[PDB]
C-alpha cells in the first residue's frame, strides 16, 4: 500500500515525523508537507500564485508556504503522477481538532481534500499541549490504518481522529464518536487601553466541565481515542422541502 | 427585529454597507465587521489574544483584526448584551462561495458560528468577480430575509446564499440548491526557477463547462440565486455503525 | 522627464494618485506599485519567490504583494528597460515617516531602492492621520520636484519628505531638517490576561511636547515641510579607527 | 555585567542559545525573544496592540509575536526595570546580514533600538545556509564582547557583525569594515502563467564574484569576521547646504 501523508505543522514536526515512522511497517509513505507552521493562517487551495516545492529525501517533499490542501494536490498530481494512494492521512497534528473548531483546521482540511480527490482520509490530532508523546500517539493511528486498510471507510466519509496524550497502554481503548458542541463557556474580558479606548479579551472557561458522553470531548477527556465519521457533503437533504417557500 | 451582520473584507466594503442599507428597511440592523480583508488568512475564533473594538457610528462597530467568528461572538455577548438578535447576517461577500470551497470561507463561517450561539443565520456572497452591483445584490437579500423572518430556517440548519452579479429584474428566480464538487478541471503547470528548480502552478480550467442542475453552481451559472441549507453538525451519523469495527 | 512613482499602501490609495495626477505636469509618471497595504509587513526585495505583475492602465502597473523595493526593481529592469528615469518617487504616504521610525518605512525603502540602483529619490509622507489633503499635499510635492529636477540632488544622498495636512495656501514653508529622536514619551502599562498572565502594552505620550528646532518633527508639527537629506552608505568612516582594537 | 540579548528568529533558535551560553562568563545575560520567526514579516515597535510576554526560566522571556524592537524595549523597560544593561546583543542570527540589506533587518533593527535607549548595541549575524555551526561562532561573537566592555564603542555608532561559518580556530581574524553594496547582480526572468498572464522572478546572480577589499562581503568571503560601525542618525549633515534651495 501507498500513503500520501501530509500535515499543517510543517514536514519538520515531532507529529508528522512519529507518523511516518510508525507507517514503514504498513507501506510506502510519501511525505509532502508545508515548510511551516500553518496552523494560525488560511487553509485553502492556492489557485493564484505558484508553488516551489522541493525533495528534501526519497519519498520526502515540501511545498513552500503551501497549505495542506495545496500539499494534498501536488502530492497526488505530480509526485503520485495521478494514481491514487491508497489513504491521504494528515497529522499527527500539535494539537486537538475537536467539536466546533474541526471547521478551521488544516490538519482537518487535509484530510478533506483527499476525499474530495475520491480517496478515503484520515486525520489525526494529538490531545494534549505540554510535552506531547507523538511516538506513542503513532502506534495507535497505525492500528487504525491497519484496520481501515482491511474493512475501509463508508461512502460520503472521512475520518477526524483525536488521541489522548497517554502512554499506548495506558489508552483505555478506541470509541466511534460524534462532533461535540464546544466544551467550554465562553466569558468576554473587558479592558481599557492606555489611550482609553476599550479592549476585549475572549476567554473560555471550564474545559471539559459539562463533557456528554458520545462526544468527540468526552472520549479524549477520558482517555479513549475518538474517530468521528465526517460528511464531505454539507448539503442538509432533508430540510430542502422546509425552505422551498423561498422559491416561491 | 434586529440582526447582527458581519463580514470578512471589512467594515467599509461596498458589500456589506449595501447590505447594511438595504435590511433597514426590516429592522434594525447593527455592524460589528473587521477593520480588513481577512479572506486570504485565518478566519478561527481569537482565544489567545485580546481583540480592540471600536465605535464607528451608532450600531456600527469594527473589531481591529478581528476575524467573522470574532465580530459574531463579540456583536452578541458585548454589543447585543447576549441579547440574542433575529438573525445573524454574513455578507454581502466580494466573490463566492460555492461547492467544496464553503470549508474554507469566512463569510460562511461567520453565519456558521450565529447558528452555533442557537441564533438562525445566512451568508451571502456575489457570484461575480469584477463591477459587482452590490446594490441590486443586496435587493434579493432582503426579499429572502423577508421571507425567512416570517417562516423560519429548519433543524440543524444554517443558509449558505450565492447571488449572480445581474441587475435584480434579471434574476431568472431563486432556487434551493445542494452544494456542488468543484465546477472545474484541475491541471498542474511545471517552470522551472533561474536556480534551476522546479515549482508548480495549480490551474482552474473549463469553470462550469459541467455543472449539474440541482448544484449552486448550476443555479448561479445560469441566472438564479442559490440557497444551500448546510449541516452545522459535521457528523455522518448513519455510518457510525459500519466503522465501529475500529473498536474491537 | 520620465519618474517612476512607487508606494507601500497600495496603487489605489489617494496619495499615489493625487501625486501621480499632479506629477503630469513635469513629466511621464510610471506607476508601480503594491495591490495592497503593505505598511505593517515586511519591505525587503524578494527573491525566492516569483511575483505577478499587472497592467491596470498604460504606464501603470501592480505588483501583486510586490514590495516598494520589487516595485522600484521590476519597474527599472522590465517596465522602463533599464532606462533611468529622471527619479524614483515613493509616496504619498498615509501618516508620517519621522525620526528613528524611517528604518521601518516601506515609503522610506522604495526611495532608497532608488538612490541604490543610482537614480535621484525622494520620499514623500503626510503627516496626519484622519481626513489627509493628498491634493493639497500633492502641490508641494510636484514644487519641490521641479526644483530637484532643476538643481539635483548631492551624492550618497536621498531625501525624506513629510508634509503637514494643511491646505497648499496654509503650508508656511519648505525647511530643511535632519532625522529627529523620537518625539514622544515611551510608557508601558501592565494588565493581566483572563488566565492570570501579564500582558503589556507600550503607550506613546505627550507627542511632540520637546520637539527641537532643526528637526523634521519639529518642522511639520510647525508648519512646515520637513526635507531630510539621508544618507545611503550607513557606514561610520570617522569612528572605525576607535574600534580597530578589534582587529587585536 | 548585564546584557539584554534579543534575536529575530525566535527564543528557541541555535543562535540565540549557542551566544546566550558562551556569554555567561561574562556576566548575566538576560533574554527577551520573539516566538516565532519574524525575519519576513514587520520589525517596528508595536504600539497598537498589546504583547504578552511569558517567562520561560530564570531571566529568560518570550514576547509573543513580539518583534526585536518590542523585545528590547519591554526587557529595558519591564524586565530590567529601567536599568540599563551594559550591552543589548542581537543574534546570533540565521544567515548574513550586510551590505544593502541591512537596513531589512529586525537582528540589527534590535541592536539599532538598543543604541536608540542609549545602550551600547551589536548585532550578530552569521555567514552561512546549511549546518550553521553557532556555538563556533558564539566563541568569536564572546571575543568581540569582552574587548567591547574594556575599551567601549564610539559616538553615534552600533555595530554590525557578521561572522563565516567556520570552525573558531579556521577564523582569520577580525576585520573593521565598511558597508558593502549588493554582491550580486540582478537578473528579472519572465514567465507566462496557466492563464496567458506575466509574471517575474527577480534572480540574484554571481554573487561575491566582484566583492571589493574593504567591505563586510569580502571580509566574510574570504575568512573574516566583519564589524562594522553604523551611524545611528541617518542624516546627511554635509550636504544640508546643497539642497536649501528647496527652501526658497
Ligand atoms: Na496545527
Ligand atoms: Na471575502
Ligand atoms: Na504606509
Ligand atoms: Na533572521
Amino acid at each position: 500500500p501507498t500513503f500520501l501523508l501530509v500535515n499543517d505543522d510543517g514536514y519538520f514536526s515531532p507529529g508528522i515525523n512519529a507518523l511516518r515512522e510508525a507507517l514503514k511497517s504498513l507501506g510506502r509513505v510519501v511525505v509532502v508537507a508545508p515548510d511551516r507552521n500553518l496552523s494560525g493562517v488560511g487553509h485553502s487551495l492556492t489557485f493564484t500564485e505558484p508553488l516551489k516545492m522541493r525533495k528534501i529525501d526519497t519519498d520526502f517533499y515540501t511545498v513552500i508556504d503551501g497549505t495542506p490542501a495545496d500539499c494534498v494536490h501536488l502530492g497526488y498530481r505530480v509526485i503520485l503522477e495521478e494514481k491514487k494512494p491508497d489513504l491521504v492521512l494528515s497529522g499527527i497534528n500539535e494539537g486537538p481538532n475537536l467539536g466546533e473548531d474541526i471547521t478551521y483546521s488544516g490538519t482537518v482540511s487535509g484530510a478533506m481534500e483527499g476525499r474530495i480527490l475520491g480517496i478515503p482520509s484520515i486525520a489525526f490530532s494529538a490531545f494534549g499541549r505540554e510535552n506531547i508523546m507523538f511516538e506513542e500517539i503513532a502506534k495507535v493511528c497505525v492500528d487504525i490504518v491497519k484496520k481501515v486498510l482491511n474493512e475501509g471507510i463508508p461512502e460520503d466519509t472521512y475520518l477526524n481522529v483525536n488521541i489522548p496524550n497517554l502512554r499506548y497502554e495506558e489508552i483505555k481503548g478506541i470509541k466511534v464518536t460524534r462532533q461535540g458542541k464546544r466544551a467550554y463557556k465562553e466569558r468576554v474580558f473587558k479592558y481599557i487601553d492606555p489611550y482609553g479606548k476599550p479592549f476585549y479579551w475572549i476567554a473560555a472557561e471550564e474545559f471539559g466541565w459539562h463533557a456528554e458522553e458520545g462526544t468527540d470531548y468526552w472520549a479524549v477527556l477520558n482517555g479513549y481515542v475518538s474517530v468521528t465519521p465526517l460528511h464531505l457533503d454539507l448539503t442538509n437533504y432533508k430540510v430542502m422541502k422546509s425552505i422551498k417557500y423561498l422559491e416561491d
